[PDB]
């Protein structure tokens, strides 16, 4: 009986609960202590673990520390008080199932006891959660401390609850359902205090373990690419994996290329110009320069800022190319530079090797070099040795007639600098990449209705994401062979969506190439960090 | 133990009954206050929702405010009192099954939070519910308002209820069902009154949410459509959609077309006629007019009321036309009309273009024109340019020969107002159509029993709901995005048929086009709205 009422209850106590509020008591008087309270009487939210047919007997599944983040209201309360001291009664609700069985372990670690696969669980004091279990199994987590009291910031050294598998879950069926969700609910013991106020403009935790920065209109609303500035409106899984290194940052406060986040411009001082034919009307101007000669750039020498990393086709000839790059621009001369009024035109920019010769695509940026041909006739072509180009930063695809070609970029065709780690599908799991409609060259009326599927392209994470990662570091936010996981509801269905220590983002479709709408997505929400065996869920509308 | 014995029992109470009975004195002594009475010792009915697996863990399934409408005894005392106040108990009863899992969040939000999917009820003091529970779960709402008690009328700020998902549902089965439900029981708690009686002539709810308008008898029994006043004996359902704006009124208090709900008369003034051939002996008689010349009818200028929105199919010669609408009636001359004598005939109405010479059916009335043309020879035919038509209402449908052509009207001859809201199927749910058995010309003894199928004509919605919706307002009565959903009972089986913002019926059949006979058809019920994400059930005698 949890209910609404005056209610007798019983708030559960702990074993050392005469030594821990009488040598708390250096911080002065407890606070926030009072039994009647009623966040101090009922069980709260804190944590869902997946528990999958997949794991051995006694591997660990849940980990937590004692802190007083794991309430949201001791966490609430913990901004305004530098101290606390005492216990914290846990309870573990299963969701189960009648035809699952299988038994798991829960039990207080004592400080100064490493935490893993050689722990065992089973010989503790402990408790025992069935799969099938109505009745929640509650724990208490007594405050076993060397110190006098935990401070706020260096709480030191905290015991520790461990969920580990006590007989492994089985399914009698087969496929299908596969794993379990276990929800963990926190209540304050009766020794529960806080000591020694402070100010709450001190804080602890600013990393929010990369979370705060993933809502929800950021996919149903606002939300752009890294490669064009393009609304969000699909994902789609690629199988075998992708590299992106443009615009993609780590958890870590770094990245590996050019293009600071941002849509502003692309400006290149020195390099070479020309033209074929013998006739200097209606041609097709071709600018080229090498790889590492972009001083301007702070970041790296290999591009200017904002130049797109996708391989030149080779075209020749009055016909458009099949997919690519274009942007509206033109060409300046040096020396306090005013451009030529005679030549403003759509530019094709990219990648080649051989340039002016034979020009082939290349993947390396190590022995590349940056051209950049005009796909229309321009009345005047130039061709002094310093020269540059302006091209605006935001980009649109050529196309010879309208259709839909195919989702650009191809995994294949996309360029990587040296040292670049590479997404892999680990478990069921794959990678995902951000769609975006854009506008093209054959049809400039791409609206998303009838004449033909309208064209997608595709960007590696979302910018939000850059930009409220760029300046923050993560290096402890996220523990690697994990990632964090949010949970999109959409009209019909949810998915588990995760975000690794590398930026990539994972579904667990599987070997599906299906573009997955967010059309009907409503909200999102925050789950936590969890490991990579663990497939994210794939209840959708179908 | 709830039997009807003596009985002990308990009455749980609210946290805040103290204070919510001293302060409700305002309004006088406490009324129907009396704990041995046993519209008070029990829990009833109140409501019931589907909990699916596609659904969100999070997402919200039944919301329900502090109302004495949740009770079927303390809305029965709600009309001879103008004012409450006190508490109210709710119990869960779930359906479920052994192989079923997941839990389910109850709590009372307090007012000034919205409600929706920002909102984390997880946190909340609450209870959880399991699929598979036997014993239902309760919970108690406090009376937490910022008034001193609430108004019948205007009640003020009530908290809320609120029902999520704690842990989504899994079915290790696969498909087939995928579905549970919900009974929400309500009792009064101990703090409950009523105050400052009054007389019961004074009504709030006016709209029962479109419900009372639809009973059983409307099926099996009196009842008609909206084309031929027909009685209805099945629903056809349709994939893909359809639009219907003749005599479909929405929800609010408006339509988009001409033909008010009557079959009475079909009577127009102004307008040409033609008669084909050199010899005025034994020919059929064409008579046209534009669309927007009919001043006479005040609800819409494109047509005369009762005017047939069928699209006109082209034939000559001595050949009955397949399909259509025909039906008796006789040209009229203008200036204080008395008709001609020789001229009294079957005709066939309807929409062309390009009359009198290449006749093509139409669509769109916009651009259209009305065509009146006889099947059967008549001995004279006029040609003056003021002339006119009177036409019955009710009609018959034209065939060749006997059999059976199909149902008619097809989804893709019904002809549109611009500005018309279309079916359109969400999830596994299809709009349906509701058939009427019709005389037909190639066959007048069409006698539902042998001698080839009797031909079937389909209307919209049924006439009992245009009548009863056409007088009230509904802006409110359903909340957009949903269906209000009755349960109908067969002699073996069950359906459930929803009712949308836009008028139009649905049931959960799918992709199948075959004919439901409300032959052992029995009862029906009101349930109330459910959101276009739940699949209504469709456990037929089959």
């Amino acid at each position: 009986m949890d209910p609404g009422v005056v209610a007798t209850t019983s708030v559960v106590t702990a074993e050392n609960s005469s030594a821990s509020i009488a040598t708390a008591g250096i911080g002065g008087p407890p606070q926030q202590v009072d039994q009647q309270e009623t966040w101090r009487t009922n069980f709260y939210y804190n944590d869902v673990f997946t528990w999958s047919v997949a794991d051995a007997p006694g591997s660990i599944l849940y980990t937590v520390q004692h802190s007083p983040q794991n309430n949201p209201f001791t966490a609430v309360l913990s901004q305004m008080y530098a101290g606390w001291a005492g216990g914290m009664q846990f309870r573990f609700i299963v969701a189960g199932s009648g035809v699952f069985g299988g038994r798991l372990v829960a039990a207080v670690i004592p400080p100064g006891i490493e935490i893993g696969p050689g722990l065992e669980v089973r010989q503790f004091p402990h408790v025992v959660i069935d799969a099938r279990s109505l009745e929640p199994v509650t724990i208490t987590m007594p405050d076993l401390r060397p110190n006098m009291y935990h401070p706020t910031g260096d709480p030191g050294l905290v015991p520790t609850l461990v969920l580990s598998v006590y007989n492994n879950l089985i399914n009698p069926f087969g496929g299908s359902t596969s794993a379990i969700q276990v929800t963990v609910e926190t209540r304050p013991s009766e020794d529960f205090e806080f000591v020694m106020i402070r100010a709450p403009s001190s804080k602890t935790v600013d990393s929010i373990s990369p979370a705060g920065l993933l809502t929800t209109p950021v996919l149903t609303g606002v939300g752009n690419d890294n490669r064009w500035n393009g609304q969000i409106v699909g994902l789609q899984p690629v199988p075998g994996g992708f590299s992106t290194c443009n615009r993609h940052w780590n958890l870590n406060g770094s990245t590996y290329g050019w293009s600071s986040p941002r849509f502003a411009d692309i400006d290149h001082r020195r390099g070479s110009a020309s033209y074929p034919g013998n006739n200097a009307t209606n041609v097709l101007q071709f600018w080229y320069a090498n790889a590492g000669s972009a001083i301007d750039n702070p970041i790296s020498q290999v591009a200017p800022d904002g130049f797109p990393d996708m391989s030149f086709v080779p075209f020749n000839g009055p016909g458009i190319p099949a997919a690519g790059w274009v942007g509206f621009g033109a060409i300046w001369n040096s020396n306090s530079g005013a451009p030529n009024v005679t030549t403003v035109q759509a530019y094709e920019l990219g990648f080649a090797t051989g340039a002016p010769g034979n020009l082939q695509p290349t993947t390396n940026t190590s022995g590349s070099q940056t051209v950049a041909k005009s796909i229309y006739a321009v009345v005047t072509g130039t061709a002094q040795n310093p020269a540059g180009l302006f091209v605006m930063a935001s980009g649109v695809i050529s196309t010879p007639s309208a259709n839909a070609i195919t989702y650009t970029p191809q995994p294949d065709r996309i360029v990587t600098t040296p040292g670049t780690p590479a997404a892999a599908p680990v478990g069921k799991n794959t990678p995902i990449m951000f769609a975006s409609v854009v506008r093209r060259t054959g049809d400039v009326n791409a609206t998303a209705g009838s004449a033909n599927g309208t064209q997608y392209g595709t960007g590696s994470q979302p910018l939000p994401v850059t930009i409220g990662l760029s300046l923050n570091n993560y290096s402890s936010a996220l523990m690697p062979g994990q990632f964090f996981v949010w949970q999109l509801t959409f009209a019909s269905g949810f998915m588990e969506i995760g975000l690794s220590v590398d930026g990539y983002f994972y579904a667990g479709t599987g070997a599906s190439t299906t573009l997955i709408d967010l059309t009907e997505l409503i909200d999102v929400r925050p789950v936590g960090p969890r490991p990579s065996k663990s497939t994210l869920v794939f209840n959708l509308g179908g």
